[PDB]
């Protein structure tokens, strides 16, 4: 499973360095494999960029699908979205990378097609349930919760998330 | 004029490469000026680093001062915060760079003391007025509004910002 490990390392490098900071030596180091192995699988770095972004895209798409299932099984939307957000914040395994890739896109336009999958998908998921206005406010708050937690070094509790989300989705 | 363009470029390079990733080639590329220029204004990269950190800290103080000023009418809080946020999201030519440096702190610990001036300053402004819960909810929402706007390419409307902020700050 060498190739896959190289692709996932490339995700982590791209999140930290951008598509332009991607190099065989950096990926080799991040995957702890010989540099020559990376050039064998991906001598053309553009092929690695494509593979890495596609891997991230699949993970993003798959995650949103799981959110969809979980939301369909629970009558308390605010509490369910809050628990999902708590898991997302707490995750240290490529949930973290996906989030880092997402924040890297904010000022790296080349990563925005990948990044947009998430807010577009969440809006699509929520709009039929709570309306376009509430779906937008909640997707924005979600972005805030993750960013603010990392910047300030402290997360909102699931209870605090539940309260805020409840406020955003309630009938006016 | 060019000196300031270089200082701002340095802020972006620090955001992308860290406090130690500063180089003349990288700053010149980012400022779109010859390396001749970066070396004239800042022969010592340490001096450039200091100037960028100082600029960012001053900009953050200046912004907080502007918010405090408009919030000192003790009236119409949600709409005042929405208008201020709209001003921020609309002014990419002014804040794009400072926002990048702010966000970079999310995954670069060394940039966090600088970044934290903003939310800490916002909390001090809002906590006595609306309490810790609401003030934190609003600061999280602001971070979300800025990130989501950059990712999706369009900001929440002032109307929608007011509505969501009103929901977050309202009595339980």
């Amino acid at each position: 499973g060498r190739r896959q490990a190289i692709v996932e390392a490339a995700e982590r490098v791209i999140a930290r360095q951008g598509l332009g900071g991607l190099s065989h030596r950096r990926v080799a180091a991040e995957a702890n494999v010989p540099v020559g192995s990376t050039t064998y699988y991906f001598n053309d770095l553009d092929a690695l960029r494509e593979a890495a972004l596609a891997h991230a895209a699949n993970a993003s798409a798959d995650l949103l699908a799981q959110w969809r299932s979980d939301l369909d099984k629970d009558r308390d939307l605010a509490a369910t979205l809050a628990r999902l957000t708590t898991v997302y914040l707490a995750d240290q395994d490529r949930y973290r990378t996906l989030n880092e890739l997402y924040m890297a896109a904010a000022h790296r336009p080349e990563l925005q097609r990948l990044a947009r999958l998430w807010p577009d998908g969440l809006l699509a998921l929520l709009e039929p349930r709570i309306g376009r206005r509430a779906a937008n406010a909640v997707t924005v708050f979600f972005d805030g919760a993750t960013l603010h937690a990392l910047i300030t070094g402290t997360p909102l509790s699931t209870d605090e998330l539940t309260d805020a989300i409840a406020r955003l989705v309630a009938d006016g």
